[PDB]
């Protein structure tokens, strides 16, 4: 019996695109094809006016075991006609990081190796208490790809990054949180309810605010002055500020209107 | 009627954000008062330490929403606009003296920006913190956004700003938004002892390190290090500290600014 | 009765160099001679092919009480023939931080003043739950040396660094961890077992991976493009990647082979 093929699927409802990493026979490991699919899918979701928020999640009760080891060179060192190589896992990471819309990773079960790199490409990660996280290049003889390694260092600092990468240890979700690898941890019995509420919240906020701030955060410590001037000047011209002020003063929830162009 | 008040005793300037009807929201006038007050405190030889807190049991609800444009987008005769909340922030962050924010109750919107302009924040366990520009359709001002990103990292900053969620003080601490959390029953006593501690440390050490920390990651910095390192043994505090330690007693330090 | 002289010793077994700060009469405070010994030793350890990992630990049940206060000027302000002064504690710190091999500080008991500086020059710190950490220059009227101050600022952020330095408070290990001063905390009853397992882990990982990543982490936000290109290109030429892939696919532990040249 041959395994069911690994794939990245998407389901869209109420402005939320649920992107699922589905390769359960390999604990949701990423194949080269899966990386290519993410790479193609993220710009389509960014252009789709029916999508306001992206949610990234593993099929079943596990997030992602990393690049598939049985095809590791094709994922990280894939030869190209011009004589370079391509790291498809990093290109997938970048496609997710370039989304202008909010993206959240919901991590349950195991998030291993390049799984964290994909998860961390989202804006932030919410983990189930029972999840485990390990970055294991050192268990395999490879190097964590540059964008992942730099992002780690910036999120958790130099010392924690070394603890994480040199030992390749597996951490519980509350440990991962203490280290800075994830933004929040939710008990298992309420994980589903809390993630659904979180998503509803992101669907209620001003999209002008979220788009602007996501972009301005991403530029911080990466010119940047021109982007700030443009966003600050767009702010009163967007309809969301007036709607937000007046909702607040009337003690009601705002019905925001700005949409990406 | 909203106002900034100050009381000075034993080298401690207690600055209070007082606008209780609006849960200590900042008006434009209040921002202008902070802006004027900080440099006076810095020049006052009777002030060693500044403590910032809210009137009653609540810290600051942010820029007053009913006058939001006046606080953040105040038009100026040359055609620019002013952000008075950021100017206030910057007046607090330019203090050369140690400044601590004591946060109880709610610290919302720009409240965190004012609090975080101090050197660090100590929160009561029952306090709540939310940064809510995304609930209003605005953008967090640049100094505050950047400071946030540098204190909590990119991912936590987005979690905080994109959701605009309200966090308990322990959660805020886990995220990096405040430096420590004290249970409610012992908050006042512990804050008072913290303040007594700052008042008994070497002021040469505090002044120097606050400044060197603030310069870290902003030739210019080399000269400041060389000047401070060279001033260190010429200040009296080092000899007083060494000898107090060896005699097993608490040092009575003497260096004073300016 | 004269005190037993403070010293830095090393013991080497199974590729681990255990470096011990031994000056128990002063709670393992560092004298000038001890700082000079660290400074001379670290490069020897880096060049010794029998050493793969360095572990830094205090004699007995305490780590380090900082520069010895009774000889503070000779450690921090040591006069030199050209009229300048030398900070031996910082030079010891730099010698440790220049190690290309993995280095871990195991902190028990007290780690005070410049003790944190020496510990934080290692890649990361594992603390016993009963350990205490305080950075106390402000209790003494001095300034934390620049490499330490900057490292602190980068590891814990500006606000936590000012809380730590301006108060000079002593923190418990779990507090120090919450602030970012140490990477992990282990209960006292299992500290020895868990440190030994940690060290065995580091001795099991790919040394190609550890060397490369340590160096790339240390370069992040410090030329860097060329280093990345060289390491990435070396990766498939090193034998460790092929050994790591096969071991994983055969469900066994890898026996890695790369060694530094
Ligand atoms: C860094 As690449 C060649 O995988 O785009
Ligand atoms: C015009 As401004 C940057 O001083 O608020
Ligand atoms: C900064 As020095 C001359 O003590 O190495």
């Amino acid at each position: 019996a041959r395994p069911r093929t690994g794939r990245i699927s998407v389901a869209i409802a109420d402005g939320v695109a649920s992107v699922e990493i589905s390769n359960l026979a390999q604990r949701n490991a990423l194949t080269k094809d899966m990386c290519l699919e993410i790479q193609e899918l993220m710009p389509q979701l960014d252009a789709d006016p029916d999508v306001a928020v992206v949610v990234l999640r593993g099929a079943g009760d596990t997030f992602c075991a990393g690049a598939s080891i049985s095809e590791l060179a094709s994922v990280l060192l894939d030869p190209q006609p011009d004589g370079s190589t391509a790291d498809h896992l990093s290109r997938a990471d970048s496609a997710i990081a370039a989304l202008s819309k909010p993206a959240v990773a919901l991590v349950d079960g195991a998030c291993m190796g390049g799984g964290w790199q994909i998860a961390s490409a989202c804006d932030f990660i919410i983990a189930n208490e029972r999840a485990v996280i390990g970055l294991t290049p050192a268990k395999i003889g490879i190097i964590y790809p540059r964008p992942g390694l730099e992002r780690l260092v910036r999120l958790v600092g130099h010392a924690n990054a070394k603890y994480i990468l040199l030992t390749g240890q597996t951490f519980s979700a509350p440990e991962a949180r203490a280290l800075g690898l994830v933004a929040d941890v939710v008990p298992s019995e309420s994980f589903e309810e809390k993630c659904a509420a979180l998503v509803r919240s992101l669907r209620s906020r001003s999209r002008f605010s979220m788009h602007s701030m996501k972009r301005l955060v991403d530029l911080t410590d990466s010119g940047i002055d021109q982007e700030w001037a443009a966003a600050w000047s767009a702010m009163p011209d967007s309809p969301d500020m007036g709607i937000g002020i007046s909702a607040f003063l009337n003690r009601e929830q705002p019905r925001f209107m700005w949409r990406p162009a």
